[PDB]
């Protein structure tokens, strides 16, 4: 149920079995054809003033490092880091940018996969 998923998302410490789920979610995003702008950090020499404007940069390779290192204690923290990728992209870029489009598509995919992860955890 949505009740159980919400409670577990905020309160339930991530287990090793949860981490196998988080690796599956991250690998599914890295394989998505619209992940191409998010696999590595933004190149400063491509994106003028990016690191002056975006205060909390994030990318899928940094998320992979944090997952491998068992950085996250709560799913909320994993979701907050992932959400930076999409929010940062939509903030820095105009709405007609290919990067902006990729953020919209990959976030919708992540939201589908996250809901699946939560359900699998609640069962
Ligand atoms: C998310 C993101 C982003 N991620 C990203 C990461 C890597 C690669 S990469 O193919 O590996 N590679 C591309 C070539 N570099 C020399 C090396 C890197 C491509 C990427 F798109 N790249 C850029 C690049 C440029 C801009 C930009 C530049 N000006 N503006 C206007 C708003 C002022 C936007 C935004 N960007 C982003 O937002």
């Amino acid at each position: 149920s949505m009740s159980t998923e919400d409670a577990m998302t905020v309160l339930t410490p991530l287990t090793e079995k949860d981490y196998e789920g988080l690796k599956r979610v991250l690998r599914s995003l890295q394989a998505h054809k619209m992940a191409w702008p998010f696999l590595e950090p933004v190149d400063p020499n491509d994106a003028p003033d990016y690191y002056g404007v975006i205060k909390e940069p994030m990318d899928l390779a940094t998320m992979e490092e944090r997952v491998q290192r068992r950085y996250y204690e709560k799913l909320t923290e994993f979701v907050a880091d992932m959400t930076k990728i999409f929010d940062n992209c939509r903030y820095y870029n105009p709405s007609d940018s290919p990067f902006y489009q990729c953020a919209e598509v990959l976030e919708s995919f992540f939201v589908q996969k996250l809901k699946g992860f939560k359900a699998s955890r609640s069962h």
